[PDB]
């Protein structure tokens, strides 16, 4: 049973089937190994991936499932061989908790592209046990997967950077879209989306937000500093912005038309997909052939870059626009997320509200 | 009318509607300008694009339509300003006959990606008249679009290189798939596909052919030098070749599964689409995200590279494997091409059979 699997008792909220209903769940975590860092969870951002997972949208879900991979907390214990962290330090854990550490990808700081990468939740750890996420009281992870939180970085506002942040920061850098002056488009002004605008602006790029929500126009332009706001619903407005973007970061969580997006790209432009739709997208061959355009994918980021990303965010005072919620509000929050009703990221105040939900 | 539009009478075969039925057609071409090169058409390869066009598969077809853009012939007249071409020289014309010549793309020898590029047929020329292709008695084109044919290359066997050849040569070079030690896959062993294998091997790469025709195995391995032949519908064979390719050149002219192709690619692999299916392809976001893979498109090539391509082909004794046909066999040939019944490129013997079809 989950409660007896490991020596240290743990408590959190989990889903038991694809209805995705979350409720109190008792389990356990391994003892602190020599290279392990144990910490009390203070905050955990809510990623749409969490929603996809509890609902089994991708079909890769095993239950019971404890989601959450934008975890921030305070160190309570460290193994005898830990070097970069001390008890009391503020740390975080993203989407990864392990990898093989013996392949070219891992050697090149790309644990995220390791064929044996281990996800923070819904995966199998090196000890053969299921991984449980951040919607819980405490966490333990190997030092290589521990992110050191900057002193000038709010614990709640910076939590989403652990997944949303690195996921958009990584491709902007890798695909050479972080050049000042370049025109970058962001599709879907949601969790990853609004954070992507912030990073793009910090890199000095001109940003165009492509959205299905006219109500987000003022916030996109006046608060996030987007240079242009396009409603994908408006074919008229889209055509007027034809061939204006050097690259696009698409964060849409559902199947959506790609044709219009390629139209916004300049010759040789790049469309980067980071959203994880449940089903395949439509790709018009002509959209790529005419202008030698590219469509690529990107997943989170390696551990080294994740730390570099949070260090950059702290220097540029970048944080997510969050709505802090109590643990018992999780099911309502999940429905609001499904209905595009959050501006722009939910963050669970685990440290102050989880304990009270114990039956 | 086509016959009165220009001063020089011309004769060829054209389609009048989406049925694609080809028959004798009288038209005309402009007088030889100061920078123009006029030549008698000796051969014209039959590209599947010709088939797509006459059947109006893409919807951009204007009728009457004279296809053909793998044109080879002998110069009969040259303008006073022509610098490198002389009467009697063997020359060729590919998919392009013009561009703006005042933009960045043109300046970078990429007339093919110029927004005002002018296709050899079914386009509008600088004088506002419709362009007619190589299924005709003679051709006239500005010197910048004239390819100088190498002395050691057959006029018929080399004709297909003008479109099929440059189209596969360009991406191999551009996406860095032209190096020994690289394992490349070619999807669809047809007109473009078989020439692609030849160039790939000439570059020194290891080549895997992915086909739906098992009868093509022997020719692929024995004649073209492919190192591996995979039947795309054989899941077991495809599975065993998982993650072995650095890149893939997809020439398929119809909708086909991309998921299996992504499976063959190594991490960070590139899938290059050159085939032009009318309907959209299915693109699973996870196929790109898991491994940071790319799908790109490529169209023919610029004039500078087209000349470099044919020179490279001549140096390596590369030619298309053709079936020479008489002009009056065109409708039967189009039916066979539609049914994937040619090994591997039809080439019209215009110089010896076109005139005979004049009533
Ligand atoms: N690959 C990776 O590494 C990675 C990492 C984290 C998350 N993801 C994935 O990225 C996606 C977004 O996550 P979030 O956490 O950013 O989600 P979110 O907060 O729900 O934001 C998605 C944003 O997209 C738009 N959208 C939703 N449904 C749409 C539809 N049917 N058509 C067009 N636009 C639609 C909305 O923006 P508008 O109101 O502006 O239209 C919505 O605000 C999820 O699929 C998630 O699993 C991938
Ligand atoms: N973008 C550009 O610059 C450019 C330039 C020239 C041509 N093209 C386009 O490239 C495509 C190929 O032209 P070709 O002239 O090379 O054509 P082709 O000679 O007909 O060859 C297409 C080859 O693909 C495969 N194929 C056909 N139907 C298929 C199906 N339903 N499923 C899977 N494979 C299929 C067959 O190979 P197997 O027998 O091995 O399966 C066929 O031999 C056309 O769409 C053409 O318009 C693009
Ligand atoms: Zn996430
Ligand atoms: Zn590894
Ligand atoms: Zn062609
Ligand atoms: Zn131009």
């Amino acid at each position: 049973s989950p409660e007896e699997e490991h020596p240290v008792k743990a408590f959190g909220w989990a889903a038991r089937d694809q209805s995705g209903h979350l409720s109190p769940f008792n389990f356990s975590r391994r003892a602190t190994g020599e290279e392990d860092v144990r910490f009390k969870v203070l905050y955990c951002g809510v990623c749409h991936s969490d929603l996809h997972s509890i609902k089994n949208d991708w079909g890769f879900s095993m239950y019971p499932l404890v989601p959450g991979h934008e975890i921030v907390g305070e160190v309570t214990e460290v193994g005898s061989k830990v070097k970069k962290v001390n008890v009391g330090d503020k740390v975080g854990v993203g989407c990864l908790v392990g990898a093989c550490h013996s392949c070219e990808s891992c050697a090149n700081d790309l644990e995220n592209y390791c064929p044996k990468m281990i996800l923070t939740y819904a995966s199998i750890y090196h000890d053969g046990t299921i991984t449980y996420g951040g919607y819980s009281n405490h966490m333990v992870a190997n030092e290589r997967y521990i992110i050191r939180f900057p002193d000038n970085m709010p614990l709640d506002g910076g939590a989403p950077l652990l997944c949303a942040g690195i996921t958009v920061y990584s491709p902007l850098k890798y695909f050479g879209l972080d050049e000042p002056g370049k025109h970058i488009g962001i599709v879907g002004l949601g969790g990853l989306g609004h954070v992507a605008v912030k990073f793009a602006k910090a890199f000095g790029s001109k940003v165009t937000v492509i959205s299905t929500s006219p109500s987000k126009k003022e916030e996109a332009l006046k608060n996030f500093g987007a240079d242009s706001f396009l409603v994908s619903r408006d074919q008229e407005q889209m055509q007027a912005a034809a061939g204006t973007l050097d690259g696009i970061i698409d964060t849409v969580s559902a199947v959506h038309p790609l044709l219009p997006l390629f139209g916004l790209l300049k010759s040789h432009g790049k469309l980067i997909l980071v959203g994880a739709p449940e089903k395949p997208l439509e790709l018009p061959a002509f959209s790529l052939i005419a202008g030698r355009k590219i469509v690529a994918g990107s997943g989170i980021g390696g551990m080294k870059e994740t730390q570099e990303m949070i260090d950059f965010a702290a220097k540029h005072n970048i944080t997510a626009d969050i709505e802090v919620i109590s643990t018992d509000y999780l099911n309502t929050a999940m429905e609001r997320l499904a209905k595009n009703d959050v501006r722009y990221r939910f963050v669970i105040d685990v440290g102050n509200t989880l304990a009270a939900t114990k039956p």
